[PDB]
């Protein structure tokens, strides 16, 4: 989508990404990305991967304005994912819980880029 | 079923274990891991992905018969998009050529699992 | 085809004129061309293209009754794509999003050329 | 096609980018576009269009090696139809052979693109 | 002067913008400006030059009597050299040549002017 | 003169540099050439004049020591004027302020030719 890339974000539009936001924290299968990873459950984890991510810290960022487009946002968002599939096995509850709460996302993310436009 | 797990790999198993692969082979997205990657392309590839994985690589494989269990072959697959989302960016076309061809393995694998079973 | 050029605009062909511009102004690759291009976007684009066009611009014409033979109509329309491929590069979004409704007009006015002769 | 973009053109494609450029020159259709726009008949044209294009300026590019991907050379081969378009009107013969020329050129353009991945 | 805007052009007013022509036309510098600008000495010319002009097109002009006010000749006359200016380099001879004539017609104009207000 | 051409600029030149350019932006008639021209003043302006100039564009050039030689200088500044007098009518307040002021500015241009000699 054009907008997506393009036209930058309003405070109306950060109105909704909080909505959104907060929609993934009460996700049952959110457990796992709601704040960041603990060194001491995996030394290795904070030098292996380049970008860590959790939602405690895109909560920062989306009440500090830091997205200039929806696309920073959907990025970072990425992330936690992307992250959580790479340093882990694909058999594992970690990895399901962020291919599940991923899928969500999608949708919960489908219906902004829609609200946005029309 | 998940006698994924269970149900060692048999001869038979092995005949559509080589035809998928051929059929990954062949999409017009496939192109990005028909074999591993260059490190002339990206020197730090093989420094920050742990367990680089092609589809070259994976051929051999299903000619020695690397694989007791299909748990074992698709972990290996996954490891190409994983690592790919992993090293690229989201809008890159790496990125979307991973998400393209998972995508096309979960239906030419779901195809797999009904043929063994019933 | 000779009706296109010589045979005049009924009350009808007005209104099925009107109902293929909202056709285009529906589709997903119409986005950049439902309004005129903005200067501060490219202040020299209206210095170096000769005559633009757009879908809001030609709603306001096909209302008015401009177009007295069918060949004004599509002369006006293809402006928009001429226009999209002179000023932007080849592997652009803008190109290719030309590509896209000159292809689809052209099919939405072959129906248009042929619920005028039978 | 990843392969357009990014490998570089060898002299064995260099070999059938010839052919490609001959069997253009061939064309029935493909008159108007042989050498430059002549000044005299159309004062403003290199004015009025920022980089023009024809097969002899192009067939002298392909015999110096200008070309470092395939991407280089359709870029400059699109130019002809889309200035001609641009200046010409849209029922004018130098347009209907832009149509009829791109049209062709894009066939020998695919011939070419599979040439290659094998 | 308000005679220069309003007072119409009459046969003795004709006869004198002939004789201020010709004083032109004579000038040692009048050179590049006696005849059209020709296309292929500057293939863009005609392109990047809204309305060129020269001495000899507004001689035909004086003939057919084609102005009303003073106004207009003078306009279409300073038209010479600022699209002169405008085109060429200031260190070139037609600008110098420009600037030497304009201020001779000016000198020229002057007269012409006092020629009149009695 | 030889010393307008030849010899570069010195550090004490660019002081006088700056002094004349203030003296331009004092000027009652620097008014429409002390910022760039707006695009939605005028959306061709960009578009079919080919180097635009300004004060404010002078100011920061002379700061940046951009320029190597007077004869450089000179020339941006006398864009802004034949710039001028090519868009806009003879007759127009914005003709009638590039004349005044370039007429200042050869009077402020002379005494610092002056002032570099002797
Ligand atoms: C801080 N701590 C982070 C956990 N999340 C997580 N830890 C690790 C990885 C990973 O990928 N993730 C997503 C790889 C390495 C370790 C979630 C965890 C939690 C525990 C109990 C009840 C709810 C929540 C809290
Ligand atoms: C062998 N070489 C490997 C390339 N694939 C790849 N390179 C990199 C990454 C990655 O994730 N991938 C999948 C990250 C770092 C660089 C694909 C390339 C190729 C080019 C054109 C047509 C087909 C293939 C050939
Ligand atoms: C009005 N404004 C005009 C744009 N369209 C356009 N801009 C330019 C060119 C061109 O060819 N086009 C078609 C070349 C020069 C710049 C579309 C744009 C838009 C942005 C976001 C979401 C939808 C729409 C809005
Ligand atoms: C050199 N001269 C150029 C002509 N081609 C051309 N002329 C113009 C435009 C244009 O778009 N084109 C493509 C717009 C402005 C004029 C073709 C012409 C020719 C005539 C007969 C047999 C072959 C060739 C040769
Ligand atoms: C017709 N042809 C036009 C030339 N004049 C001219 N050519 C150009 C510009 C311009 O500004 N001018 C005034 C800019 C673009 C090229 C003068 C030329 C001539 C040469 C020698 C002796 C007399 C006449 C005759
Ligand atoms: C920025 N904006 C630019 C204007 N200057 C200008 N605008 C145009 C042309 C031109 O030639 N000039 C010199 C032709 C195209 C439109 C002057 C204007 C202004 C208005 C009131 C008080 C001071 C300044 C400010």
């Amino acid at each position: 989508d054009a907008m997506t890339v393009l036209t930058p974000l309003t405070e109306k539009d950060y109105e909704g990404l909080k909505r959104v936001l907060r929609s993934l924290q009460a996700h049952k299968m959110a457990w796992p990305f709601l704040e960041p990873v603990d060194p001491n459950d995996a030394p290795d984890y904070y030098g292996v991967i380049k970008e860590p991510m959790d939602l405690a810290t895109m909560e920062e960022r989306v009440q500090r304005r830091y997205y200039e487009k929806l696309t920073e946002f959907v990025a970072d968002m990425t992330k936690i994912f992307d992250n959580c599939r790479y340093y882990n096995p694909s058999d594992s509850p970690f990895y399901q819980c962020a291919e599940v709460l991923e899928s969500f996302f999608v949708q919960k993310l489908k219906g902004f880029k829609a609200s946005r436009s029309h």
